[PDB]
This record gives C-alpha cells, structure tokens and sequence, in this order.
C-alpha cells in the first residue's frame, strides 16, 4: 500500500504499448488540498494498489484497480468544505465500465478534481475511446505519463533503496506517440 518493489514498478510501468504479460493494473495515488492558491500534499493519503484477481476469499470475479481505488476515497473522510486534487498514476487506462463508474463518482464529488496520468492506453476491445471521452466530459483531467511522472512515481512510490530512476529504452518516444493517440481520442 505504501511502497512498491522495483521489479514490479519497472515491469508494469514500462510504456512500450505491447501487453507483454502485463495483465495487472497498478495505480499510485496522492491527494492535495487547496490552500491559498497552492496545492498541499496530504502525506497520509498516498499509496498504491493493483487489481484484485478472482479469489474464493476475496472477490469471486475479481475487482479492477479503478474500483478498488473508488472504494478507498470515502474512507479518507475528506472535508467536504475544502477542494482537493486527487492524482492517479496508472499502468493501464480504465476499461469502459470503470471509466463510467469513475465518471459517476466524480460527478457526485465535486470537491475532488481527478487527474489521471496513464503509462499506456488499454484498448478494452475497442471500448476505451468512449470511456475516456466520458471521463473527460465528467471533468477528469486525463494525461499521458512522461519521464517526469515516471521519475516522480519511482521516487515516491517505489522502495528504490536510494537507486535513481533509470529510464527504459524508448520511454520518450512511446510517451510522445501515446500523447498523440490521446489527443486524437479526446478530440473525437
Ligand atoms: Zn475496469
């Protein structure tokens, strides 16, 4: 929940587009509160999670990372008189059904500005495009992770033991390509 191991981060967040065995989704989150025109980090409200695989003693049919994330928000007991920026850094973007659920949540929770930075776009069998547009329309800010966000997530969410962020090959190129794709998706 607090700290991810380096192999897990590197395997999952590498932004080359191919699935290459990345069947899980990892989601890192942090929360900031608005104070005098500035965002203030809430240190106790940062963490990471992944999707839950089907389990007899968990969720019988599993639970996507995005739903696990929405599940935690009410437990933060955010002050409804304040304004928050909730930022997610995700290894894959949401499936269509999750995008719809996240859109519903944010529409009901206007004290929260949701910002999503994604390493890759999950096609969801052609369903992803409408989902992302729906999420944007509801007020989410959707962006592609670039070097600075990967480095941030490494520095903040990984048990690096002092090892610096080492970019994988093609990081900038994959990010640029994906940024083009997202522009095309969001402009319909
Ligand atoms: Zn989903």
């Amino acid at each position: 929940r607090h700290s991810m191991d380096p192999p897990t981060f590197t395997f999952n967040f590498n932004n080359e587009p191919w699935v290459r065995g990345r069947h899980e989704t990892y989601l890192c989150y942090e929360v900031e509160r608005m104070h005098n025109d500035t965002w203030v980090l809430l240190n106790q409200r940062r963490g990471f999670l992944c999707n839950q695989a089907p389990h007899k003693h968990g969720f019988l049919e599993g639970r996507h990372a995005e739903l696990c994330f929405l599940d935690v928000i009410p437990f933060w007991k955010l002050d409804l008189d304040q304004d928050y920026r909730v930022t997610c850094f995700t290894s894959w973007s949401p499936c269509f059904s999750c995008a719809q659920e996240m859109a519903k949540f944010i529409s009901k929770n206007k004290h929260v500005s949701l910002c999503i930075f994604t390493a890759r776009i999950y096609d969801d069998q052609g369903r992803c495009q409408e989902g992302l547009r729906t999420l944007a329309e509801a007020g989410a800010k959707i962006s592609i992770m670039t070097y600075s966000e990967f480095k941030h997530c490494w520095d903040t969410f990984v048990d690096h033991q002092g090892c610096p962020f080492q970019p994988w090959d093609g990081l900038d190129e994959h990010s640029q390509d994906l940024s083009g794709r997202l522009r095309a998706i969001l402009q319909n």
